[PDB]
């Protein structure tokens, strides 16, 4: 059709290739074909025909035009696709518009008959790919070199309809360079999905990340750094940014919503992360959840060392109605971070970790932002299946632990605390000798164990406070963290109301515990405290 030929245009809206609403349907074949453009909203590629397709390859396509759309807002892009299907393999895409006076989208892909499938292509420009509007497109061992990818739209208030833009990535690199003034490298927003398999990516200003407004994003072998940098036309200056300038209806890439650096940020919609590795700086977040948001990780890390692993806000007012921000790392997602998470505004928080997830990090919140006390949404954290957590907090307000361990890093406050099933509460031992530790909980519930560690040579050990009501059957187990005592001393361990139906065992060998020469038993004498009352053990 187009083969192994030279297309060179210059004059205002003068395409490389037109297919046309009034042209025949059927498909069109390109193979060895350069296209060159330069006239103002000119593309190298617009495909205007649903029954129509175009099948590029091995060629490239430049544009370097201000492709300002007729149609109020928008800009396309050096290929674009209103209706048809386009068919890119081992191409060369690149819009080399002044960052000023274009978007540099190097292909735009949008409405319910736009499909595009993309492979084994570069896509230069500072505008990166767009699609919108129910398209459909597939992009397999390519990298969006500098502009980002981005699905869907927010605000534009101009007629809509049905169907979701549903985009699959395999084996693509998705950078946005600090010049494409994207807020995320990949933004997901509205009626819009996108699956990736394999895959680098790195840059947005505001995330890495963004699914905003009822987005699905699953993503999968994936690594999300904010770091980056390149793609382009020709070696001027790095990103503007002194820039600001001519084109018309048009952002330089589009989102976010929110900003500092989060890894992936997630506001009304739901992500998976499966087998990735997601970094955030140390301002910022490797995840942030808002407005009811759902984000599931099953292996992969998830690491944020000066930082939070988790920040969750998104809606300033509680409300009971609404359900909350759902966390869930499973399959033995790893996470560390100063904080594994950090409430910010008043939404109700669930957590969740199973299937010997590891996370490390405390869990913090912010007193009160005024809204009387019960107009804050509960914390609410549950450990399950060989799950671990090593932190401290005063901010949970519910913690179930069944067969998962709570490694309690320090004095920590959870309103109430129910075990199952081998649930544990480890008081880790400390590098200082008598540095006990003191976890006060308003309820106790279930049957559960707690390690907990004595000091015999200084009469000192650690301590749990049951303030309103303690139930069920639970063990302690003592370790033995300091040096022999030289006298009988007895150590409360635990502290609940008087009535309280709980019971302790000690879970040492046979009920008891040798320190040096001296022998502890755990005592209850019906007053609401369990001891370890140790005596001179028996010659």
């Amino acid at each position: 059709d187009w083969n192994n030929q030279s297309i060179v245009k210059t004059g205002e809206r003068q395409h490389g290739i037109h297919i046309q609403g009034s042209d025949p349907g059927g498909v069109r074949t390109a193979s060895g074909t350069t296209i060159k453009v330069s006239g103002r909203q000119a593309q190298g590629i617009l495909l205007e025909n649903p029954a129509a397709e175009l099948q590029f390859r091995n060629g490239s396509v430049t544009s370097s035009g201000q492709l300002s759309d007729d149609g109020i807002r928008r800009f396309l892009g050096t290929v674009t696709v209103k209706a048809g299907k386009l068919v890119a393999d081992h191409a060369t895409l690149a819009n080399v518009g002044d960052t000023w006076d274009d978007d540099g989208i190097a292909l735009y892909v949008a409405g319910e008959q736009a499909q595009a499938s993309i492979a084994d292509s570069t896509l230069q420009g500072a505008g990166g790919v767009q699609i919108e509007r129910g398209a459909n497109v597939t992009v397999q061992r390519s990298a969006i070199v500098d502009g980002g990818l981005h699905i869907g739209a927010l605000q534009s208030l101009q007629p809509e309809d049905l169907p979701p833009s549903r985009v699959v990535l395999r084996d693509t690199n998705v950078t946005a360079v600090p010049a494409s003034g994207a807020p995320a490298a990949v933004s997901v927003l509205g009626a819009s999905e996108l699956t990736l398999d394999g895959g680098h990516i790195t840059g947005g200003r505001a995330a890495g990340v963004a699914a905003m407004q009822g987005a699905v994003v699953h993503l999968q072998r994936a690594t999300i750094r904010r770091g980056d940098a390149l793609a382009g036309g020709a070696v001027p200056g790095g990103a503007v940014p002194g820039g600001a300038v001519p084109g018309g209806f048009g952002p330089g890439g589009f989102g976010p919503v929110l900003d500092g650096w989060y890894g992936v940020d997630v506001s009304g919609s739901s992500v998976e992360l499966a087998q990735s590795i997601v970094e955030a700086p140390e301002l910022g977040a490797a995840i942030r959840v808002g407005r009811g948001a759902r984000v599931t990780v099953p292996g992969g890390s998830l690491s944020a060392p000066h930082g939070n692993v988790i920040e969750t806000g998104g809606a300033r007012r509680f409300a009971p109605q609404a359900a909350p921000l759902s966390i869930t790392l499973q399959a033995g997602a790893h996470a560390q971070g100063k904080a594994l998470l950090y409430r910010v505004l008043p939404e109700p928080v669930k957590l969740t970790l199973t299937g010997g997830a590891d996370a490390q990090g405390d869990i913090v919140a912010t007193e009160l932002p005024s809204i009387p006390g019960t107009s804050i949404g509960p914390l609410d954290v549950a450990l399950a299946s060989q799950a671990r957590w090593t932190g401290a907090t005063r901010a949970v307000d519910s913690l179930s632990i069944d067969n998962a361990t709570w490694v309690m890093t320090d004095n920590s406050n959870v309103g109430a605390l129910r075990l199952a099933s081998d649930g544990s509460v480890d008081f880790q031992q400390p590098a200082e000798a008598g540095r006990f530790k003191v976890l006060t909980v308003n309820t106790l519930a279930g049957s559960g164990l707690f390690r907990m560690n004595v000091f015999a040579d200084l009469g000192l050990s650690d301590k749990l406070v049951v303030m309103q009501d303690a139930s069920g059957q639970h063990r302690l187990w003592v370790r033995n963290s300091g040096s022999e005592p030289a006298s009988a001393n007895t150590l409360l361990l635990v502290q609940t109301p008087l009535g309280s139906a709980a019971t302790f065992t000690l879970a040492n060998k046979d009920g008891k515990v040798d320190i040096g020469t001296y022998r502890y038993r755990l005592a209850a004498n019906g007053n609401g405290q369990w001891s370890l009352v140790g005596a001179k053990a028996p010659p």
